């Protein structure tokens, strides 16, 4: 895959992204689909979003001890990012639905890896 030289020091907001494979620039397949508007717009629009993620991921990364709600995370978020609520509600949703946040403060349904789990399937 992408090989180069990076070195050994950590990154800002940016850093949100590397640690998942997708492009911090644009958008994915996934992105595109959730955000049709987003895709579909201004180079500013695009990144406007592209923006707001990244961003929620670091203030997760950073007390992901507590759920982030989609105030908080719009409170601390700089417009005009912040600017569109809208926005803000799609994007912190997108993340928490894909297990991208919000997944280690609270019980919410969930499997895990249990000793061979079935409460006792018959078919038959």
């Amino acid at each position: 895959g992408s090989s180069g030289s990076s070195g050994e020091e950590p990154s800002g907001v940016e850093g949100a992204a590397f640690q998942s494979r997708l492009p911090h620039d644009r958008m994915t397949s996934q992105e595109a689909a959730c955000f049709p508007d987003i895709i579909s717009g201004p180079q500013q629009t695009q990144k406007v979003f592209l923006f707001i993620r990244n961003r929620t991921l670091q203030l997760w990364l950073d007390n992901p001890k507590i759920q982030l709600t989609f105030e908080a995370t719009l409170q601390q978020l700089e417009a005009p990012y912040n600017s569109d609520t809208v926005l803000v509600h799609r994007v912190h949703s997108y993340l928490e639905r894909h297990g991208l946040i919000n997944f280690g403060i609270y019980k919410r349904i969930k499997p895990l890896p249990t000793k061979k789990t079935g409460s006792g399937p018959s078919s038959g």
